[PDB]
């Protein structure tokens, strides 16, 4: 049932992307589209749904729509009560307006108890040695893998300069979901290949709005430096 872990050349290499890599720092720096008890308003294509969401920050949409993996996903959360959580683009996010994949979870039923936050830990492994590790939080009981994801890429940038405009100082980074019935996977960190980033692909992958149980999920941050 579980993803395979990296084999060497399925890891993307910061040397070998010559665009500009504080696009990739961009979709995870203080960034996000947060939103609760939102109820979807209309829809573009099969697989995707559109919610009345404004930026109080910066005020740069008013409407986020969001994509599925497929139909029944999208028809799933319709008419469902959800919190959104992920991160948005604006390059070739076609339908005041901004785009993202998955973030999605029901929220009658997903908090905790006493209004608690869960800590979640990340453990970070540069060049095999367990360097620092860090807790990052949500409310949820399930939380998607791309809100927990964001966070610890958020603090990352912060802490570790992950991603600079220029460059990343780390050749390979992948980002693994150990679950608590054995299941895991990896998010490759780094962009693909070549001279230039499409956000709205490599974002892509949060489209099968994959979520865990944030209470005894383990995450860990494997790193590789130049
Ligand atoms: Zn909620």
């Amino acid at each position: 049932e579980s993803q395979p872990d990296p084999m060497p050349d399925d890891l993307h290499k910061s040397s070998e992307f010559t665009g500009t890599m504080g696009n990739m720092k961009y979709l995870y720096d203080d960034h996000y589209v947060s939103a609760t008890k939102v109820k979807s308003v209309d829809k573009f294509l099969a697989h995707d749904l559109i919610y009345n969401i404004s930026d109080k920050k910066l005020k740069n949409y008013d409407k986020v729509k969001t994509e599925l993996l497929n139909e029944d996903l999208a028809k799933k959360y319709k008419d469902e009560v959800v919190d959104v959580y992920g991160s948005n683009y604006y390059v070739n996010c076609y339908f005041g307006k901004t785009c993202m994949y998955g973030g999605i979870t029901k929220h009658e039923g997903n908090h905790f108890d006493n209004g608690n936050l869960q800590n979640v830990l990340v453990r970070v492994y540069e060049n095999k040695r367990n360097t620092i590790s860090f807790e990052v939080q949500t409310d949820k009981k399930s939380v998607t893998a791309q809100e927990l994801d964001i966070k610890a890429r958020n603090f990352l940038i912060n802490k570790k300069n992950l991603y600079e405009f220029n460059s990343s100082p780390y050749e390979t980074g992948y980002i693994k979901f150990i679950e608590n019935n054995g299941n895991t996977f990896w998010y490759d960190m780094m962009p693909a290949p070549g001279d230039k980033f499409d956000q709205s692909k490599y974002l892509m992958m949060y489209n099968d709005n994959k979520t865990v149980d944030s209470k005894s999920v383990k995450i860990e941050v494997h790193l590789t430096t130049k």
